[PDB]
């Protein structure tokens, strides 16, 4: 039996988690959708020639007992009322970063979850999905460095518009570092300080651009996350983990080798949304499977949820204090420890 | 509407395709199945939770109209005969490799093919698929290199079984370097050429093994092919391609990298069910979509599995006579030009 | 004519820059040494079999008018005089690191220089020759990335004795850093910072290791060098320099690459001894033919020896402070501007 | 006591030798020249400021007591009449590529130099002294990838003069190859085969360009050489070596790293003479250094001239016959033995 699934949100990220489970994926069927503006959810169903019911609130939707589980990936601020209510609804609940605005969004979420008995939510980190992050778990787990250290990463960008601002250098683009960097020691933040180098002359007037965020964890690894999103020579994901006895590092993505003109070369990828496409897949697969084989979710938790809102708010007070800020992080439950 | 999936042949071979298509992949669904013994078709079927019949042979499968496509994965000698009955039957075909054991073979299944008026059989030369493969076709399509002028590549195993020839060096392992080459610099092989350098400690005193295949296309491309199946270090796939203004390279698997007791690496795989296992899922997706989107099936070609039969064949006369043998090809029909 | 030299402190470093003189390069003999200890002196005449007179000090080697030039490689807090008396005797020298221990005893060495209206003093930073950082120099040079914004470099070492402590990290090791770094970039430095991750297993509970410093340019470059002297798996530089439009990297030491029980991988020095081998060779032969061709000398200058000086000094102290500490640097004469 | 070296033929070659010797090695004057055009050799006496006598011809050189060795670095086929004369004037000589034209004129050099009872004759094969060539050999010494089987090389240029003919990609190009490749396996050639791709568009009309030539020793290591003297992209030397059990593979020359313009990437040298310079310094260097100690020199032999004579003919007869050619080498004398 094909999991039923509805969708609440039907922008770009909507479509294309509604193209992979239609038409790439296996074990599921989009039965119902809803977006704010009912003519945009009436398109996508006829875009994507579905079997599906559009309605007009989330509410409605949920209160379908033929949706087994529903995708969250509306407007950002509105993500926590959905989960509440696909809670409440019971049902399984896969939602696109962020969790919840504030680490208290957060919380109201867990409370909501602890009292179910099971893990019904899902958090659209996909990083942890991506090949070279497993190869790195898996290292790590067999503890082929000893203890980790010290971590380099860099997060960078091509260019970005006008509209790109400060914050969001954290809030939508290191949040992914944020959450799998944690993942991959097993260790919990404890700080966070932010500087500035020089402006570069391929960011606007108001943003500071690159920056270098440093984040301490609780058992004592340092962080050094490079943020630079208007790079102009490629978008490009790098992680170095330097344990006591050794070294591992993410690699690039697969490229054929070029020698030409006096260069021996591979390819830089230039658009964002080709880096981890396979990663999605392999999440959203991992939705379908874990429900059907386990009668819950397995991915990354609300907790992670909580932990990425609660670091990504004191990266930004930190952007503006300069001065370490404190990672106020109340004690993992008992329900999201493995 | 599924496409509906009859399985000829329920081996291991069988049994990963049907799981690919029942756990991993859109759009199809197995229908049917039939195995020599029939005993091992029921045990699938249960195996993988299939809503399936099990027919006593492929006549009787194919007889079922509501099967529209079929793969072939039963004993490789066996592959021809089901090939030319569901042409017959006017079903769609994916045929496990080889086509057909013998030239005259596969012309049995092009001609019968060529009067449908439409392709109904792919090869499951996977190698296409692969996104290295993919890549490198891309920069010869686009004249990055100027016209190819030779090409390096190797096949390397780390070790092989008792039962294992030295004709299996071709027939079972380089055929697949020979679908791949010809496709990548459009140009169709003209001679062939077998040199045994000394032989390995670590093959059995049967074996001739490593051994270095010397191809030349029409064109004039020269290809060394080396095949050393007891390499002991890992299974590896190389492929280096000259042309006149620049070289291109297929890349490595992609590995996190180690700096651990005086050496900087990264992994080689030791399992050749682990080079591919991607390719196989995009080919079998391409088979349904191709389907589903133009009435028509769009991978390797009846007429590549004749090239591949052809080109092998020429190849165990070479080891034999240690001279350079003729590789005699017909004309390409129209039916099968780009 | 060869250039008649005398070596000040036959000690092992002595010993190597005599034998490279003596044995390796052209242009040069050495006429004349002493040691603090006149037997081990001796000995050295004979060991490496010079026509070369013993003095019982550097006041009496730098009194015989047959020599041209000298070579400091004494004691370490023993630089400083010989290279003031040197200066006095006018001869050009080349000082080992430190030029001297504390900012004050370089800058009675710089305000002694800049009287004699020419480049006397070469500190020994052999770094500047290395053929890896002159491929990064000459990229800076052309504005190959545009404007530099970080630096992100790394110094490890297997593992270090037990007198090995904490300040030498600076002091010892991160000291060559310092030198190259301003040197690449042509920027002085603004402020030093010293974190601590958690302690390594490989040092001893004297030792704090690994360490981070995160220096900053006046310019607003921003470096952050790690150190870790216990790494077990090698002697390893890393540097890569970040710029507003492309990054640049140190290499890796060459080394053939290997296939083997599957790894892919290449070597990683153990020794330090083997790392800058070839840039030893090339600083002295240039101290050499500076002279001969110029009348002066051309490498790391007296000033660049001061700024060392001052970096290690506010190292060291951020290391006992754990806050920012300034890099009080007096402005560069034009005496040592290109 | 510097070794007293006297120079036969003052082209660029010999100027070039005379340049290191004078201003970058150890041990060793230029006390005599001699060229053909004795304007020239007065030039370079001058131009080198050498305390130099210059000699109408080889003979008088010779007759110099006062000379302790020579180089040999006149016309090609000139080299091998010096030779003779200076073994017969018993006096140590470098001889560049090649000892002599034919396997004869070789082979005059090897039975005058057996009777002298020591070694006075090295040839100028400088890859032995390369630094990646000499890792290679290591490996295979220390039996790191059991017996080589299989060597896969390639010497590409980027463009060749008018002049440039089809012999000459084996006599002045592959000739180096031809030495290194035995040296590094301890294995003698037995046969070889030329083969040729398509004409590359880059090559003039009147000569063959790619090709590859295929040699086998007597132990059963089969070698395939390409030669592709206009690839455009730049000069490059590659090398890997498949052994039983593992692969060994030169590196590329060392280059920083850039990140630019959607590419990664390194250096290719675009001019020859880039190549090896390390290498000529360190093998004039042990011409030196041996004499001094051994009082015999320890380089490539006037024996592995012999082989390069005769190896290199056979390549040229097969480039002509497109059969495969012996190669009839006589037995090494132990005199050239280990």
């Amino acid at each position: 039996m094909s999991l039923r699934i509805g969708v609440i949100g039907t922008g770009a990220i909507g479509k294309e988690h509604i193209n992979r489970i239609t038409n790439k994926l296996s074990g599921a069927e989009i039965v119902a959708v809803t977006d704010v503006n009912q003519e945009a959810a009436q398109k996508v169903v006829e875009q994507y020639q579905l079997n599906a019911t559009v309605y007009p609130n989330d509410d409605s939707l949920l209160a379908d007992e033929n949706v087994d589980a529903v995708l969250v990936t509306s407007w950002g601020p509105a993500h926590e009322s959905s989960v509440l209510k696909a809670i409440k609804a019971q049902k399984y609940v896969f939602c696109e970063v962020p969790l919840a605005t504030t680490a208290e969004g957060c919380m109201r979420i867990v409370e909501e979850e602890i009292k179910v008995g099971k893990r019904l939510v899902q958090v659209g980190f996909m990083r942890r999905y991506d090949s070279g992050y497993v190869q790195l778990k898996e290292a790590l787990d067999n503890h082929v460095i000893g203890e980790p250290l010290m971590i380099h990463c860099a997060h960078r960008n091509p260019t970005v518009g006008d509209n790109y601002t400060t914050d969001m250098a954290v809030v939508d683009t290191l949040v992914h570092e944020i959450d799998v960097l944690h993942w991959l020691v097993n260790d919990d933040y404890e700080s966070v300080q932010v500087i500035y180098p020089k402006k570069s002359k391929n960011a606007l007037p108001h943003l500071k651009d690159p920056q270098i965020v440093v984040i301490e964890t609780k058992g004592g690894i340092v962080i050094n996350a490079e943020i630079y999103v208007n790079c102009k020579y490629g978008y490009d994901i790098q992680c170095e983990i330097v344990g006591e006895d050794g070294i591992i590092k993410l690699p690039e993505p697969s490229s054929i080798s070029l020698r030409k003109e006096g260069r021996f070369s591979t390819d830089i990828l230039m658009d964002w949304q080709r880096r981890f496409v396979a990663a999605y897949d392999v999440e959203i697969q991992d939705f379908i499977d874990s429900i059907q084989k386990k009668g819950e979710v397995s991915g990354p938790t609300a907790w992670d949820g909580y932990i990425a809102a609660v670091t990504t708010d004191a990266c930004v007070k930190a952007q503006e204090s300069g001065q370490k800020e404190k990672v106020e992080l109340k004690e993992k439950p008992e329900f999201y420890q493995s």
